[PDB]
């Protein structure tokens, strides 16, 4: 993979359409805009996401456990590898899956509660710590592998666990198994063991990925590459690795790429202190001996909203922040999300800092 890297993160949600000759014509104007745009790489979404209600019911590909709403992965897939100029990463999820009910969800243990519950505002994951979950997904893994070619396995963000989680049973045995001492309660709360049981999860998520990994390498071969999503307090904040259960040191060891998202507004950042935020951020990554050359650093070009309408950032904005990159000797870098049917952001004013083929 040519340096640098400058990635397109794109959703297949925008293209889909109920009516084919619309959807054909939607396929083509996208294939076209990422040849336009003149970069390496693009991060392209498998699942179906209509609703962004953290769980996916549906996928752009053909497979043996879930719905599929279009078969369209594979075909945007193989156009973008040959008429657009571009790798092609499957953006997957890592435990978000709308499987058997009877498979082990992850749970967190609330305060003054005895239950275990599952949180209305985190990803629906199942849990790691159950072995037919890591076979199901899987089983998913491969069959998109075997339907689609591709150059990469890009891992969605939705890999983590609070410091309350997992409170599951399955997990529960889990670390009784590994030495753990106590309830989930007792451990995230003893100093000589809550390090390592912080530790324990972020090591158990990315083993579980590699396994993953390694299910598409047998199918697809051993020339694909392995990108995963990390939240930006665990670069920036190490201690965070306690209720994220990822590690940036784990990443940079475990994967060809490790995908910051570098999305300050996403991070409750002000408007007037994201720049400071985002050199601070590089600051930390150039800090690591060779971690700049590993990773990518993602920026948002929405403002996601609670609400749910979710707000676009301006062009001149996002420019703006891949120039401060660059400045602060940043090569690597992608944005999500992208919005064909409306140029957001603009291809005249992105790629001026974002293609090295420009002018
Ligand atoms: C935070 C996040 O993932 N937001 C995405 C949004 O950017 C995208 O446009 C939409 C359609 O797929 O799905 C949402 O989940
Ligand atoms: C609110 C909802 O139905 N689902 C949310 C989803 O929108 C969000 O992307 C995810 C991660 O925060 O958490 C889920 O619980
Ligand atoms: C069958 C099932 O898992 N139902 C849970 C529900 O109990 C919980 O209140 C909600 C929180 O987001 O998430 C649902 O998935
Ligand atoms: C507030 C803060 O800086 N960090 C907290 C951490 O102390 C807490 O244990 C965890 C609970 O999931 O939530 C984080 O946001």
């Amino acid at each position: 993979e040519k340096s640098p890297q400058r990635i397109m993160h794109i959703d297949l949600d925008y293209v889909y359409d109920e009516n084919l000759q619309q959807m054909d014509r939607n396929i083509d104007v996208l294939i076209q805009r990422v040849k336009d745009m003149q970069i390496s790489t693009v991060y392209l979404q498998a699942f179906a996401d209509p609703d962004g209600d953290g769980l996916v019911k549906e996928v752009w590909f053909p497979n043996r456990l879930l719905p599929m709403k279009a078969d369209i992965f594979s075909r945007v897939a193989w156009q973008l590898r040959t008429r657009s100029g571009v790798n092609i990463y499957a953006w997957m999820p890592v435990l978000s899956w709308d499987l058997d009910p009877t498979l082990t969800r992850v749970k967190y243990l609330p305060t003054g509660e005895k239950k275990a519950q599952i949180h209305p505002e985190q990803y629906h994951r199942l849990s790691p710590f159950d072995d037919r979950v890591r076979a199901q997904v899987g089983m998913l893994y491969e069959d998109l592998a075997g339907h689609a070619a591709f150059d990469g396995i890009l891992f969605h963000d939705d890999a983590l666990l609070s410091d309350y989680e997992d409170a599951s049973a399955p997990a529960i045995t889990a670390y009784q198994q590994a030495g753990f001492s106590g309830s989930l309660s007792e451990i995230r709360q003893n100093p000589e063991q809550f390090k390592q049981w912080a530790r324990f999860k972020s090591r158990a998520l990315t083993d579980f990925t590699l396994e993953l990994s390694a299910r598409v390498k047998a199918i697809r071969g051993p020339h694909i590459k392995t990108a995963r999503n990390i939240f930006a307090l665990p670069v920036i904040q190490p201690e965070s690795e306690a209720w994220f259960a990822q590690n940036y040191a784990d990443f940079l060891k475990s994967y060809d790429w490790t995908a910051i998202m570098a999305m300050p507004y996403l991070e409750g950042v002000a408007e007037k202190s994201a720049d400071q935020w985002l050199i601070q951020l590089t600051n930390q990554i150039k800090n690591i001996p060779q971690a700049k050359d590993k990773s990518i650093l993602e920026l948002q070009a929405q403002n996601w909203q609670k609400n749910g309408q979710h707000q676009a950032i301006s062009s001149q904005q996002l420019a703006h922040w891949m120039s401060l990159l660059q400045l602060n000797g940043v090569k690597n870098y992608g944005y999500y999300p992208d919005n064909f049917l409306h140029n957001q952001p603009e291809i005249d004013l992105i790629r001026p800092e974002f293609s090295t083929a420009w002018y």
